[PDB]
Parts: structure tokens; C-alpha cells; sequence
């Protein structure tokens, strides 16, 4: 650990300060519990009503919003690239990333002998690579992990402990997939027999996650019967989500948390679905798309803009609806209004 | 380029299955029935396609007696069966994209059994599994990579076990079972002794986990066994990726949940039962034989007649429609007394 | 094994508690309160349950001294507690059916071990768990097959870990904590700068994750780390399946997350509350100390009072119960809306 002062830290970043540069930083925080010795960020709108008083000694504002509070005493950093990834910057001063302690190829790790392992990659404790895969260059493969036969995991992944990538999966480059979860699981899918009864069908179809990708813990993507599910490139997975057989997510989209796909549905480029949010089967999500939490979508979007509820609406027809549920006593009430006015009789 | 070519009689000769039809048709592929081409094999599955049969250029066309006799003057390769259309076609499908194992036969060196644990003929076990005390693993089943077998645990013959699967103690498993990867069969049920003004303190389960024959478990989906009762999933039932079943639920014959639903303690879900993905179900109720809930249905009490359900509390599903509508129709209804109201005389 | 049968007076005498009924009824398992049969104990502790008492043909029946009271002229053979009736059933539970372990005793041959890691006495470390360098394991833990205990993570004393758990790197595990399987502690947060363009930057998150004393994780659930700060689980919290907890989230102290809910972001929850069934809970908001939230309730702003509350946006009990009673009012209201344009001459 070390510390920074104001002017300091302004070279470093290429960023313009004003205010008092001989502020002494030894750390950081956000904008509403930041100290003196803490640095800080300001990126929303819905955000900057708390920089108003702000102990901290370094605040990174852009060129937009400081227009507002220039003329407020704050220590400033003012840059015209996003606040956020400037703040990144300014975090991985602080703070210093750590692996398990076992680099390179575990003794314990078995690999298949018609496997290919390719140059500088670390395979942890008792991972498991089966026949005829292929681990890329400069990857990592977690502990007790496993790769499927004939599967390939594309250079610069970073596979965690504990995930299952099942036979005849393309895994692209720089991947990232958290512990736990699983790659190319059966899809949910029978033969409705004539007594009632399910019969197995082994999905044979293979899983592309394309590069840049993310997926997070124990998410679980399903492979199609014999047709291809694939995740487009730069398309970020958050934890528990499931991605059912034959999907295709477009690329640069995001998954939150919880949120689950049904079976052969298309979504789009640059989409963002809301945790807990359900899309139904064999329909069609339009490209930039933003889902609230908890959406039902039942009926295909054909149309960008912000959706939400059960079924999914437009922003503006749900925040009319829900706050015309609300007035519902009240609209009871001038009906008992007008059904006093009925004595009329002559 | 594919990896075999058939003609139609071999491959009808080779289903043990009547053709109809040119017998020298090459066949290289298989299709869906609204995409597939000459060299393309599909089937009829009695569903829709009424029109998208007669307009389909497939080479053969896999379809069930009942179907053929309706569609016999058709001008059509056809391979007639009296099983099921779709499950005719799987063999199809393997004959072009063959399954594929780890690569890893029978009993791995790595796979740690207990000396008490008694594993049965032609089983096979994968790299780094762990079969705990008195566990009794059937003939011609397997064990994927690093899956845990608790102890007193049995696992039926024929029984397919995916890598990462934890099987807790006390957990029966019926014949010819499948498993996903990362399941979890025998966890704590979510209950607890309240003490001390809302402080909670630990209770073991000791009841079992009964799983049957012919039942699948999804990828990561969650089984609680009971406090001292017994959680059972019956007969043909398939649970999906990621769905939780609480302490002491019992669920029917030849049941569906979807992925990421829920159902809650103590709970009796009937036979042919359709669990919705995402949905909860409360504990404490029963669902009746034959019931359907749509996705995202929050069930609060218990269902004692057939249907499709939906909704948060769950009605039946005409009752909820109807309730959406007249939801969405809420601004017409209050025009409807706004104009109503102007009317004020005398 | 247990085919096991004690007198109600040998019960009573190992259960230390009074009893009415035949001392030599033969009592020979447990049972719940609906179903039990003569040959049976069962408990009473839930008043919605006080109904199946007054037709029960059970053997044995777990009572508080003031159930007792008020269902004393009953013919019941009664085991008396001033106890918890579920706890002292738990007693009796155990007699019959006696747990079990693994059968691999103490740290197994197979388990790997980082040199720099520090496992005290009397610590239990099953086939194939992994320990990542300057690890901590307490006196007396147990460390499920197939766990990763991650770099500079400290596991406190008694704390049991099921198998296949991710422990991911700088994750503080309290003393007691029980974590079931397939958990995964400390995995990266959902955080992404998003260009002018629509592409999404990796945000690295640093933090770390403290689970505290008594803390307990349900099966397959995830807790994220925080991008510098971090996520507190704290004292007596018990987590249920599948559960999501997201970056920099606090939860209070004897608090009860059920199966499948949500919190997103940064968010706060206080002091014995309830987050229902696959409930859903905003980033950036806080709930208040002694709040319910129903199963599947859609909370999107902060709670600051205690309560009961539900629904998707998120009402007030007695609220949102109307709200329901008078959207399933709506066709019998607007027939009422049709006989008032009904006179109009
Ligand atoms: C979430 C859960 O899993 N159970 C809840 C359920 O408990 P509930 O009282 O239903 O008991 P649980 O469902 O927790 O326990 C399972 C078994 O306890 C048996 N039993 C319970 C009480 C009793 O007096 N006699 C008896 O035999 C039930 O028959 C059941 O078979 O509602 C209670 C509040 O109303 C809560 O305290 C519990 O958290
Ligand atoms: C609730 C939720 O879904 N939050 C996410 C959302 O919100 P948001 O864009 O606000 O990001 P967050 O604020 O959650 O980022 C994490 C930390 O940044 C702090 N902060 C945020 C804004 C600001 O102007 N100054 C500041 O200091 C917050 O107090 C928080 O502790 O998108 C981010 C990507 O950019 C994610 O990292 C956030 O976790
Ligand atoms: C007759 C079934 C009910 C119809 C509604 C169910 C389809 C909606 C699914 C909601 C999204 C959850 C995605 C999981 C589906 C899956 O993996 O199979
Ligand atoms: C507090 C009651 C609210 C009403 C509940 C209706 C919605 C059902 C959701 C049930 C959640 C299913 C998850 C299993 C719960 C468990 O593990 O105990
Ligand atoms: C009709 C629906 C309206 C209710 C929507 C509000 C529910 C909020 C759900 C958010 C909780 C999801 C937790 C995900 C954690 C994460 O973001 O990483």
C-alpha cells in the first residue's frame, strides 16, 4: 500500500484537476461514504445529488457534469472519458490480484492422451481434460474442472474451479466463466408418449460461446438436439441463469441474474435482460431491447426501447398500469360517487 | 460434407421399418421438416405440418402408421414406424453426429471407493469420483468425473450420473436414472428451530431423498431431503436445470418442471403434472394429476381439478386472461366515467 | 440397524420430561401430526397443527406445557417440555435415525494441500478437496470432497463445508458456518462499463466476502465479491438454494433468505427479516429491520419500516391484499359502470 496526492495522481491517469493538489489519498470508496484520504466517482445523474457534500479528497467527474459543480470547493479529477473506467484505474492502484499457488500443469490434473494441450497454460488440482479437446494458449483451467471431449477452449480463457464444459463445446477467446457453471447440458427435451409418459433424447448439437464472452456462476446452458445454441461475442452472463436448449443470444448483450431463456428463442444484439426475467420459447427479441427484473415475455419484441412486466409492455404503459391498479379503490369510490346521484326519480 | 451416406431402403432396412418411396433416394443429413432437403431425412410429429408436409423437398420423411395411411397418396419418401416418429429419428440422427463418452472406460485408477461401498459388474466410474461408505452402485452404470456417492447411497442399474453431481447420504436412486452435472440429491432442508427472540439454530435432516425409475435431474437443480419424512420424485418424472425442490416434496408419474421453478416444503405435486419454468409453488398444498401451470405462476393455495393455470395467486387460466384484459382496458373504463361523470345536471 | 422400539416411559426418562399416558406403550418411530399412528411419536408446536391433535391415534405426542393446559382433558399419551417441542422431538428423532459420514476419517491421502496453507487439530479434509496457498483451516472443520478452499481464505473452527464447494480467493468464513453443496463463495461480480459503441469492459472486482459466525448457504447458491468493498453475511443469516446475492450486498444478522430470491447490487438488508421464496430485491436500496417479504415479491424501492410486504411492485400487506381483491373485483365493477349508462333517458 501507498498513498497519492491529488496532482500526482492526475499525471498518472492523463486526467485535469482542479482544486487543492496537495490532497494526500491513501485509498479508495464510493461518493457517499468516501473519506479525505479516500478517492471517489461520479458517472449518473440520479447519483451527483450526493456530491453536494462529499468529504472526499479526489472526485472523478466528466466534462459534462462538472459544468454543475465546478465552482464547489470539492477536489476534482475532470475527464472526458467515462468516470468509471478512470475509477478503475485509480482502483487497481490499491489493490493486488492473487492465484490458488499452483501455476502451470497440476501432476494430479489427468489429461486424455488425445487431448492437445497447447503452450503456457495452467491446469489446477485434479481437472479433468477428456479425449480429443483442445485448451488454447495462455489459458487457465480451474480446479477439478472439466473439459469435454472434443471440446475446445478458445486462447486467454479463464476457466474457474468446479465447471463442467460437457463433449462438443467451442469455447472462444478470452472467455471468462465463473466456478460452477455448466456448458452444453442436455436440453429439456422428450418424446410425449401415448401413455402419458417421456422418453430421453440425447442432444447431440453443439455449444458456441464466441469470444469476449462472459458466464456466471452456476449458470447453465443447454445444447440443442442436433442444431447449434450459441452465445455472440461480448454478450456478459451473470450467476444462476439459464440458457436453454437451441437459444441464440446476439452479441454484446447482457443476462442479469436469474433470468432464464426458453427453448429455440433469438435475442438480439446489444439486449439487456433484467434478473429474474423470463422469455418464453420459439419467439424473437429485436435488437436493443432492455428488460426490467421480472418481465414476462410472452409474445415476441419487435421493436427497441424499455419493457417490463408480466406479459412484457412498454415502460410507459406499465408505469401508467401499475399506478392505475393503485387508483383502483379510488375509482371504486367515484362510482359509489355517482351511484349516489341516482336518486332520481323526478 | 457429412459422415455417412444412406440409401433409403438401407436405412429403412436398417431402422427395421417399412419404406414408401424411391428405395435408391440418397440420404446425408438430417432436418427439420420445414428446412430439410433432398439429402435431408425428417419426420411428421403428428403436432402440426398439415400443409409443410405436402410442401417439403426432404428425401425422407419419418412418419407414423395412423399418419401415413391419411397421407398416402402423397408424393413423398416416407419410412413408416409403428414407434414414435421422433424417436425413430433420433437413431437417424446418430448415424450423423455419433455420441461421444470422456474417452475414459471402465473403473479410473483416480476414483476413490470405500472399501464398505459395493459396485456392481460393468459399471464405470470417471477420474477423481468418490463412492462413500456402504454405497451400492448398480450393474452397467456410471459415475462422472468427480461425482460424490454418499454414503448408504444407491444408484439403480443403467443409471447415467454427469460430472460434479453430489449425492448426498441416505439418497435412493432408481434404475436407468439420468443426472445432469452439478445436481445436488440430498441437501439440507431449509428449517430451523426459532429461539432466543428470531434466532435460528440448525436442524439435521435424517429423512431420505427416494428418487425412482426413469427420472431426470437437471444441471445444478436442488433436492432437499426431509426432516425425518422422505422426498420422492416418481415414476418417468423430469426435473429441468436449475429448479428447487424443497424438504419433504413429493412429486407424481411422469411429472415436468420447467427450469428455475420452485416448489416449496412438504408440498404433493400429482401425476402428469406440468410445473411452468420460473414458478413457485407454496408448501403445504397439493397440485392435482393432470394440472399445467404456465411460467412465472406464484401457486398459493392447492389445486384440486385438472387444467392450465396461471398468474400470482394462480386462478384458473381464463380467469386471469380475463383479468389481464380488463387490467389493460383500465384507461377506457375510467374515460368511460370521466365522459360519464360530465353528465351532471340538476 | 434401527428397528428400534422404546417405551414412553423409557423415552421420557432419556427426554428428562413429564409424561401422561401407559408407561409400556411401545413407541417405535417418529411421524407428523396428521398421519401419526399408534406405533408413533409426533410433535406439537405449530398451532395451525392443534387440529389433528383431537383425532389422533398417535403413540406419543411432544407438547408444550401450555398446549398441555389448554388440551388437557384429551385422552393423548403426552410427553410434557418447557422446551421447544420441535427441539426436544429432535431428541427423539436421532434415536431412531442416527447420521452418518463419509467413512473417510481426518484428512484423506488424496487431499491437496498448499505447503504455505495452516490446517490446525482435529480437522477433517475429504477425497480430493484442494487448499490454496496461506489458507486458514480451523480447529475442527470439515472440508467436503472435491471443495476449494481459495488463496488467503480463512475458514473459522467448526465451520462444516459440503462437497464440490467453491471457496473462491479472500473469503472470511466465520466460526460454525455450514455451507451446503455446490455453493460458490466469492465469485466475481456483474460489473461492465458499457462503451459508445455497446461493447462491455471487464470491471475486475477486488473485494472480499465475510461470512460470519453461524452463517448458513444453501446448495448451488452464489455470493458475489465486491468491486472494492465487500459482501457481509452476518451473524445467524441462514441462506437457502439457489439463492443470489450480488456485489458490495449487506445482509443482517439472524436474517432468512428462502430458495431462488434476489438481491441485487449493493443493497442492505437489516436485522430478522424474511425475503420470501424467489423474491426480487433492487441494488442501491435498503430494508429495514423485522420486514417479511412474501415469495416472489418484486421489491424496487427501500423498506424503512418494519412489516409485512408483497407483491411485484412491492405494497404493504394490508395494501397489496386490497389491491388484489380489487383487480379480481374488476368485471363485477365495471357491470356496475354498465347499469349506470343503463338510465340515461
Ligand atoms: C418453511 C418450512 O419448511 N416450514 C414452515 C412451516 O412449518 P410447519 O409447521 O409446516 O412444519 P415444517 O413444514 O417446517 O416441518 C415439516 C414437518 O413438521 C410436521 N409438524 C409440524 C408442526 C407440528 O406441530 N407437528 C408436525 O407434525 C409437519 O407435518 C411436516 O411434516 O410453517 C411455519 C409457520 O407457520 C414455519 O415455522 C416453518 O418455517
Ligand atoms: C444496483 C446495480 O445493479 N448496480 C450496478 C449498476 O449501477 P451503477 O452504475 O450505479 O454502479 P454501482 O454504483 O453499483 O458500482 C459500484 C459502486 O459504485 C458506487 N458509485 C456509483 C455511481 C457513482 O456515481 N459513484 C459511486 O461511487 C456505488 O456506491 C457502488 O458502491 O451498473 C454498474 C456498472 O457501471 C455495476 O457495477 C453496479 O453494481
Ligand atoms: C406448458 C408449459 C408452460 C408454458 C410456459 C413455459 C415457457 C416459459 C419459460 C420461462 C423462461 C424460463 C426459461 C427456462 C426454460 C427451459 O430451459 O426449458
Ligand atoms: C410467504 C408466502 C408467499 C406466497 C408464496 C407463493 C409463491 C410460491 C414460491 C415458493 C418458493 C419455492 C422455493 C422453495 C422454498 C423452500 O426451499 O423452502
Ligand atoms: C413486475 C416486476 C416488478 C418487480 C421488479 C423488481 C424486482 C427486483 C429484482 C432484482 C433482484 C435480482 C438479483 C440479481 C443480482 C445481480 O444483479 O447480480
Amino acid at each position: 500500500q501507498s498513498t497519492y496526492s491529488l496532482e500526482q495522481l492526475a499525471d498518472f491517469l492523463k486526467v485535469e484537476f482542479q482544486g487543492n493538489g496537495a490532497t494526500l489519498l491513501s485509498g479508495v470508496e464510493e461518493i457517499e461514504e468516501a473519506k479525505t484520504a479516500h478517492i471517489t466517482f461520479l458517472d449518473n445523474e440520479k447519483y451527483a445529488k450526493h456530491l453536494k457534500s462529499s468529504e472526499a479528497g479526489a472526485i472523478i467527474i466528466s466534462r459534462t457534469q462538472f459544468q454543475k459543480y465546478r465552482d464547489l470547493n470539492k477536489n476534482f479529477l475532470i475527464t472526458s472519458e467515462s468516470p468509471s473506467l478512470v475509477f478503475q484505474k485509480c482502483l487497481e492502484l490499491f489493490i493486488t490480484p492473487v492465484d490458488s499457488g499452483f501455476p502451470g500443469i497440476h501432476p494430479t490434473a489427468v489429461i486424455h492422451p488425445t487431448a492437445i494441450i497447447e503452450d503456457h497454460v495452467c491446469i489446477e488440482p485434479y481437472a479433468v481434460v477428456c479425449q480429443h479437446a483442445h485448451v488454447g494458449s495462455a489459458c487457465h483451467i480451474g480446479s477439478g474442472s472439466v473439459i469435454g471431449a472434443y471440446s475446445t477452449v478458445g486462447e486467454h480463457s479463464y476457466i474457474h474451479p468446479r465447471v463442467v464444459i460437457r463433449e462438443r463445446v467451442s469455447i472462444g477467446k478470452r472467455v471468462i466463466i465463473q466456478p460452477g457453471a455448466v456448458i452444453g447440458s442436455c436440453g429439456f427435451g422428450y418424446v410425449t408418449s401415448a401413455f402419458g409418459q417421456h422418453k430421453h433424447l440425447k442432444h447431440l448439437g453443439k455449444v458456441i460461446i464466441e469470444d469476449d464472452v462472459e458466464i456466471g456462476a452456476n449458470t447453465t446452458i443447454d445444447r440443442g438436439r442436433f442444431k447449434h445454441s450459441v452465445v455472440r461475442e461480448g454478450s456478459k452472463i451473470d450467476n444462476l441463469v439459464q440458457i436453454a436448449h437451441q437459444v441464440e443470444v446476439g452479441q454484446h448483450s447482457m443476462i442479469v441474474a436469474q433470468a432464464g431463456i426458453a427453448g429455440s428463442t433469438k435475442i438480439g444484439n446489444h439486449v439487456i435482460i433484467g434478473g429474474q426475467a423470463g422469455i418464453t420459447g420459439h419467439i424473437c427479441i429485436a435488437d436493443h431491447v432492455i428488460m426490467m427484473a421480472q418481465t414476462g415475455v410472452t409474445k415476441s419484441i419487435t421493436s427497441p426501447g424499455i419493457y417490463g412486466g408480466a406479459p412484457a409492455r412498454p415502460y410507459q404503459e406499465i408505469h401508467r398500469q401499475v399506478a392505475k391498479v393503485r387508483n383502483l379503490p379510488r375509482l371504486e369510490e367515484r362510482i359509489a360517487a355517482l351511484e349516489k346521484l341516482v336518486q332520481k326519480l323526478e
